[PDB]
């Protein structure tokens, strides 16, 4: 955990990766590894009931892994999402995780990380 | 509901009363007598599950004078524009968090007030 230890740093220097993606609490601790975003303690207790298909929550490890988070980030998903006809900012978690804008980010962050 | 259907037709007319409160579907037919706004048969059904301490919900065919006068002093638009300038506005507000709200309560009595 050393090696990989440095990379997060880079990462969470990075674009509003600092903030929990869904409410903003500073210093997010954990990550779903699926949209390379980071997220609070609680948002993550949040996060685990979509089920791993949908969110992979670890707290701050497989290169792969790694490479989702670099390949995501908070800005650039909520940026993505942003841009989707049928986004709706009114989503609760359930709904925004199973709709269609965000597989098509997951499909991109997979693409990206290999 | 003569006196009525004229009165009604003539509030239909002013902003945004014309499509669902709630959802924006066309030409509602239902209404909530407490806040003055139209709403889609499905809706009022969603507004009977509220409770009539929350939402008081009559058709625009099924009237006192009261009721009208609610019509007049509240609509869709003017709920609208009140709720978004209180400052605890939340735009994703669920049903239940909408009506519960202290806005809601206020507008509710704005309403009243203006009808009597
Ligand atoms: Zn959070
Ligand atoms: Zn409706």
């Amino acid at each position: 955990s050393p090696r990989t230890r440095k990379v997060l740093k880079e990462v969470r220097v990075q674009d509003e990766n600092n903030v929990c993606f869904e409410c903003g609490a500073f210093n997010p601790q954990w990550v779903s590894v699926t949209y390379g975003i980071w997220i609070c303690l609680e948002c993550s207790g949040r996060h685990r009931g979509l089920g791993v298909h949908l969110s992979f929550v670890r707290s701050v490890w497989k290169d792969i892994e790694l490479e989702k988070m670099k390949a995501g980030g908070n800005a650039k998903f909520r940026e993505f999402l942003e841009s989707q006809e049928d986004y709706d900012p009114c989503w609760s978690l359930q709904e925004k995780y199973n709709s269609r804008a965000a597989a098509l980010f997951r499909d991109k962050v997979v693409a990206l990380a290999e």
